[PDB]
């Protein structure tokens, strides 16, 4: 039946936002409500989250509108339709953003730590406690002679030093470093089963406490190790808060202990990033919707707009949203050789985050922004085209599903406090 036909797909529809939503909306309470999961990670999530839950507000919005000139013909809906389109280009550019986060948290790692912490240095420089340093973090010998710096240093270089130290040395020296930190790390008894124990953000932050202290100074801790281990985060922050390296250099110790705390990079995170992003993610969106909505209203005013087919005023909402899928597959493309390269080199387990991040949001990319790319510049068996807005209608639903509910974070925050309600 044909009536039967349109009756049902709109069912499926309908139902999709429906479960979308109440999931979303459970998802991002879950975000919000447990205070561990409040990471950059998440926030970015709550914003996607939001540009779907929005997009099933416009959804739920025109329907009801259909009950009691018609409205069609009424600006109320040209208003929900564009707060939809918003949404959709939201969606797409939170995603963009999601794939730019994606590619950054691979790309940090503990030789962008150290450098942020230690410095660069390109002459010799006499530190306050005695030691001479130079390079990234790389003290020479305590011994007070400037002379027997120097060379110490050119044995350890190679080439005659006279003082100034080119920039690929430094990197070199850097990387030599940064070896010795993780072999001292290994062949230490009470280093190797927690950092084996943690996951790779943590252990970068192991490996920095080891860059500063060194190995025997640091396994020191043993307070606070063995409650790492325990996978108590918080109980071992405000413990390492109590310690000499805190009152020595405290602003490096509160990144480090944050780092232990979260397991995220978010305290070698500018502040100012988390700006752009919510910029890009809802800023640039409004950069090409809004102009359309006026040559829409303008120049193309006709059944709220949808009998968008005549002049370039099509492509300016969809050239964008072409551009973001561009890029999002290009992204798409460069990560996955990065997780091949580091699934390979075994630098980054399964276990992790950035992998983990990685499943979701590769899956996301191509089953957002696929169809997209195919009818690229098409502008219009007509029961199987319909199955589409199938698709459209559960994204939401999936990436609650992918973001929230199938992540490993929150199952562990849902059973730690049922045995707090134990206990
Ligand atoms: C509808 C579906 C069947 C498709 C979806 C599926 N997508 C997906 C799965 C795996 C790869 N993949 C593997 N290897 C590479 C490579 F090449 F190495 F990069 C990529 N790519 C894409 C998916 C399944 C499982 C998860 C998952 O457990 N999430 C929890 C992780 C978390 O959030 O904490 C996520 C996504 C689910």
């Amino acid at each position: 039946s044909p009536e039967e036909q349109l009756l049902f797909l709109y069912i499926i529809y309908t139902v999709g936002y429906a479960l979308s939503f109440s999931a979303l909306v459970i998802a991002s309470a879950i975000l919000l409500g447990f205070r561990h999961l409040h990471c950059t990670r998440n926030y970015i999530h709550l914003n996607l989250f939001a540009s779907f839950i929005l997009r099933a507000l416009s959804v739920f919005i025109k329907d009801a509108a259909l009950k009691w000139l018609s409205y069609q013909d009424s600006l109320a809906c040209r208003l929900v339709f564009l707060l939809m389109q918003y949404c959709v280009a939201a969606n797409y550019y939170w995603l963009l953003v999601e794939g730019v986060y994606l590619y950054t948290l691979l790309a940090f790692n503990i030789f962008e730590m150290l450098r942020i912490d230690e410095g660069l240095r390109l002459k010799i420089y006499k530190d306050t406690e005695g030691y001479y340093t130079i390079g990234i973090g790389h003290l020479l010998t305590k011994s007070p002679s400037l002379n027997a710096a120097k060379s110490e240093l050119d044995k350890a270089i190679g080439r005659n030093t006279n003082g100034v130290i080119t920039k690929d040395e430094a990197e070199k020296l850097f990387n030599q470093d940064v070896d010795a930190a993780v072999r001292g790390i290994l062949r230490n008894a009470k280093l190797k089963p927690v950092y084996d124990s943690l996951d790779a953000v943590r252990r970068a932050a192991l490996i920095n406490m080891v860059f500063q202290m060194g190995e025997t100074g640091v396994a020191g801790f043993t307070n606070s190790l063995r409650m790492l281990q325990q996978k108590r985060w918080d109980e071992a922050a405000v413990n390492l808060a109590k310690s000499r390296w805190y009152n020595q250099t405290p602003n490096r110790a509160k990144r480090v202990i944050t780092t232990f705390r979260t397991g995220t990079w978010d305290a070698y995170s500018e502040q100012w990033i988390f700006r752009l992003y919510v910029s890009i993610g809802w800023g640039v969106p409004l950069l090409f919707v809004v102009p359309w909505g006026i040559v829409k209203y303008l120049y193309e005013d006709e059944g709220c707009w949808t009998r968008n087919s005549n002049m370039n005023y099509w492509l300016i909402i969809r050239l964008p949203i072409l551009f973001a899928c561009i890029v999002n597959f290009l992204i798409f493309v460069r990560v996955i050789c990065i997780v091949v390269s580091k699934l390979k080199a075994n630098l980054m387990c399964k276990t992790d985050i950035a992998f983990r991040l990685a499943k979701s949001t590769l899956t996301l990319i191509p089953l957002l922004c696929t169809h997209e790319v195919i009818f690229a510049f098409v502008m219009d068996r007509f029961i199987k085209l319909f199955t589409e807005l199938s698709f459209t209608s559960f994204q939401g639903l999936m990436v609650a599903i992918l973001y929230c509910f199938v992540n490993n974070e929150v199952q562990l925050e849902f059973r730690k406090s049922w045995e707090r309600w134990r206990l």
